C-alpha cells in the first residue's frame, strides 16, 4: 500500500493473507468459514492462510492451510480478465470480533464512491517495504470510461477503477487479491496496475467483485 496509514485496528476482521511459508503471496478476504476469495493470479497448489490480526506474523493469529482453490472458470492469464479465485480452507476459521465474513455486495457502487484499500505489500515502489501492519489508503472509483482513457483496450467492464486525482495513493506488489470496500461491501479485489506503484493518475485496477456475487455463490454451494 503506497502513501497509506496502518489500518485501524480491528477494522478489517474480513482481510486474510495468503502465505507461502511464512512469506506473503497475496491477499485475500473471507468469504465464511470454509472459504477465502482473492485474485485467480494468486493461485498456487498449496496455500496457508493469516487471519485474525492486523499484525502479520502475530501469535495471537490463526493459521489454517489450505489444499484447493479454484478460479474463475474465464480467467486469462494473458489479460487478467476476470480475475478472481476462491480459495478452500482444510478447516474452518473460527470467527470471532477479529474474525469476520466480508459483506459481500448486492449492488455495485457507482463511480466517486470513497473506498479504502488494505494490505500488507510493499510500502514502497521500486525498491521494496514489507510492514507487519496492515495498510490502508482511501481511494475513490473512477468511471469506466475515465479508466479508459489511460488503460485502452486492457479494461473489461468486469474490471474496476480506483484512485485518487494526482496521488500516489495506491495499492502495490503483495497487495494482489486483497480487498477494496466502499460503503462496508466488497467492491474490489486488487488484480493490477502500473509499475512502479503509485505513479499519479495511474488508476488501480480491481476485479469488480459486484460481477460475480452469483459464481461466488454457485461455487461455494458447488464444492460443499
Ligand atoms: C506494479 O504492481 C502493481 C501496480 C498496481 C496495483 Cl493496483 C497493484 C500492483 C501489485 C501487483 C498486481 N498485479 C500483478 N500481476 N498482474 C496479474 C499483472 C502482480 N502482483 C503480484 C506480486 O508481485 N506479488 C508479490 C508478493 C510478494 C512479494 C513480491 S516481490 C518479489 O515483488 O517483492 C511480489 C502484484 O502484487
Ligand atoms: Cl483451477
Ligand atoms: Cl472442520
Amino acid at each position: 500500500i503506497i502513501d497509506g496509514a496502518p489500518c485501524a485496528r480491528g477494522s478489517h476482521p474480513w482481510q486474510v493473507a495468503l502465505l507461502s511459508g511464512n512469506q506473503l503471496h497475496c491477499g485475500g478476504v473471507l468469504v465464511n468459514e470454509r472459504w477465502v476469495l482473492t485474485a485467480a493470479h494468486c493461485k498456487m497448489n498449496e496455500y496457508t492462510v493469516h487471519l485474525g490480526s492486523d499484525t502479520l506474523g502475530d501469535r495471537r493469529a490463526q493459521r489454517i492451510k489450505a489444499s484447493k482453490s479454484f478460479r474463475h472458470p474465464g480467467y486469462s492469464t494473458q489479460t487478467h480478465v476476470n480475475d478472481l479465485m476462491l480459495v478452500k480452507l482444510n478447516s474452518q476459521a473460527r470467527l470471532s470480533s477479529m474474525v469476520k465474513k466480508v459483506r459481500l455486495p448486492s449492488r455495485c457502487e457507482p463511480p466517486g464512491t470513497t473506498c479504502t484499500v488494505s494490505g500488507w505489500g510493499t510500502t514502497t515502489s521500486p525498491d521494496v517495504t514489507f510492514p507487519s501492519d496492515l495498510m490502508c489508503v482511501d481511494v475513490k472509483l473512477i468511471s469506466p470510461q475515465d479508466c479508459t482513457k489511460v488503460y485502452k483496450d486492457l479494461l473489461e467492464n468486469s474490471m474496476l477503477c480506483a484512485g485518487i486525482p494526482d496521488s500516489k495513493k495506491n495499492a502495490c506488489n503483495g497487495d494482489s487479491g486483497g480487498p477494496l470496500v466502499c460503503r462496508g461491501t466488497l467492491q474490489g479485489l486488487v488484480s493490477w496496475g502500473t509499475f512502479p506503484c503509485g505513479q499519479p493518475n495511474d488508476p488501480g485496477v480491481y476485479t469488480q467483485v459486484c460481477k460475480f456475487t452469483k459464481w461466488i455463490n454457485d461455487t461455494m454451494k458447488k464444492h460443499r
